[PDB]
């Protein structure tokens, strides 16, 4: 239960600060489904970019530290667990992940992890990131756990919507 216990600790500390945080990536899939479906390599979080200091304070207060600074965000470690953190920026009516489809950070808690309601990135935002991944690593070459998580997200959003979103991504990044 270590990752779930950590997620609950991180979100309790964020709630106390009125700091919204969105579960992303694998755990966001499981949160929207309301079921734990696999072992997760890390915990992905999306945070208000202008409030980054408050997230780092939560990390430090849990005994962790910022471990690596990335082009898109940062990685922090709390004990043996990894947090993969990406900023979202206020766009008049909601926070949005840069370059992602609108609605990437919904206001309402739309997922559940071990009985706790949680904010989590939208299905479109989740799936969008696999498109980047497919440009970096041929899907035929993906580790099976990513093929399976992608297919689960696609089943949940629906093939029609996914085909449309993929086409939008291709048009966005077409030469
Ligand atoms: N919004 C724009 C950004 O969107 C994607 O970035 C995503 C990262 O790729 C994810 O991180 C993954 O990749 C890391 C580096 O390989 C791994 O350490 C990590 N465990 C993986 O989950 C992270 N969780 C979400 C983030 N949206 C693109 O790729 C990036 O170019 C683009 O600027
Ligand atoms: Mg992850
Ligand atoms: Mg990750």
């Amino acid at each position: 239960t270590t990752q779930v216990t950590l997620i609950h600790k991180i979100l309790a500390a964020a709630d106390e600060r009125n700091l919204p945080l969105w579960i992303g990536g694998g755990w966001a899939i499981d949160a929207r489904l309301g079921r734990v479906t696999r072992k997760h390599d890390d915990i992905d979080l999306t945070f208000p970019g202008e409030r980054r200091g408050e997230l780092e304070a939560i990390v430090e207060m849990l005994g962790g530290r910022v471990m690596e600074e990335l082009d898109y965000g940062f990685l922090a470690e709390i004990g043996d667990e990894l947090l993969d953190c990406e900023p979202a920026w206020w766009a008049d009516e909601a926070y949005e992940i840069a370059e992602a489809p609108q609605g990437s950070c919904p206001e309402a808690a739309e997922g559940v992890i071990a009985g706790r309601p949680v904010r989590c990135n939208s299905w479109e935002a989740i799936i969008w990131d696999y498109f980047y991944y497919a440009d970096e690593v041929p899907p035929v070459d993906w580790p099976t756990k990513h093929i399976e998580s992608y297919r689960l997200a696609c089943t949940s959003l629906g093939a029609e919507k996914v085909e449309v979103l993929r086409a939008a991504f291709r048009s966005r990044y077409a030469a």
